């Protein structure tokens, strides 16, 4: 569906030597995630002669030309963003023989919401652990921001956790969200780094409720009035007033009066020090 994937015996994509990875240094494995976002499998990559575990995205066997365009586009965007510890990094691509493969870092523990929820108490998710989670995501957003990247969908479901409990921001939209959207984004479809800061506030609340759902009991069509009327979430039980103070600053109606990601990193770093 239709002309490029049906008509071509081979897809003559341009060779980019900086990123091309040999297909025979790759051992494809088990599917990864629930497949909302294309086909992604776990794999072993050799010499990234030590293996290492990676994630590999490819086209579903019924993909359309539009899915082809989206994967290439995602791939091209990730080449320009550059690497950072707290984001899902591009590791390589396979474009020259056979199937298009996009190789990404694997985060073995899944997404941050589920990680938190699984380790809820009846400890594991101590204050220092939660602050560390927040801090790492803020560092990743600070980086993304410095590359002029606006996420637009920052949420704990979109932060992946590696084997070493490193936070890695994923992004499935490089090519439901309403409870994470800044008022300017809801009402006027305006997206800025400051609207990401608002989302980060919602993520902070997610962290300190141990994977709780935002605005419990409130239907998405009402968030509408509520946010305009100045409604904000309350303090999570597992949360010092000072961290709640940060959340609340992130939900300022005025984008200029929300902290910057640089500020959030410095404040969270200081809390971490105090342990
Ligand atoms: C609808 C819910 C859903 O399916 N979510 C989901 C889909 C796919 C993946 C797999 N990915 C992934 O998409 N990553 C990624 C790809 C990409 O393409 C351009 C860009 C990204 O950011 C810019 C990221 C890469 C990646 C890295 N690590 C993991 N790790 C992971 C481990 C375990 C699990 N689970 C295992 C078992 N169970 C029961 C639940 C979850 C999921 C992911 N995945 C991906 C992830 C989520």
């Amino acid at each position: 569906q239709d002309p490029l994937l049906a008509g071509l015996v081979s897809l003559d994509l341009p060779l980019d030597p900086l990123w091309e990875f040999p297909r025979d240094r790759l051992v494809l494995g088990k599917p990864l995630g629930e497949g909302c976002f294309g086909q992604v499998v776990r794999a072993e990559a050799f010499g990234m002669d030590q293996a290492s575990t990676v994630a590999v995205k490819m086209l579903k066997d019924n993909a359309s030309d539009k899915d082809l365009a989206d994967l290439v586009s995602e791939m091209e965007v990730m080449k320009l963003i550059g690497r950072h510890k707290n984001i899902i990094n591009l590791l390589g691509v396979c474009t020259q023989e056979g199937p298009l493969y996009v190789i990404l870092e694997c985060a073995a523990k899944g997404n941050l919401r589920e990680f938190l929820r699984a380790r809820r108490p009846p400890g594991p998710l101590s204050f220092p652990v939660l602050v560390s989670c927040a801090y790492q995501v803020a560092r990743g957003m600070q980086y993304l921001e410095s590359r002029k990247c606006i996420h637009r969908d920052l949420a704990a479901r979109n932060v992946l956790v590696t084997e070493d409990n490193v936070m890695k921001i994923a992004d499935f939209g490089l090519a439901l969200p309403v409870k994470w959207m800044a008022p300017e984004a809801l009402f006027d479809e305006v997206y800025t780094h400051q609207s990401d800061v608002w989302s980060f506030g919602i993520l902070l609340w997610e962290i300190f409720t141990l994977g709780g759902s935002p605005y419990p009991g409130i239907p998405v069509e009402e968030l509408f009035s509520l946010l305009r009327e100045g409604h904000r979430m309350d303090r999570p039980p597992h949360c010092p007033p000072e961290l709640y103070g940060l959340m609340r600053e992130c939900w300022h109606a005025a984008p200029s009066q929300r902290p910057t990601f640089k500020q959030l990193v410095e404040a969270l770093d200081k809390v971490l020090l105090a342990v």
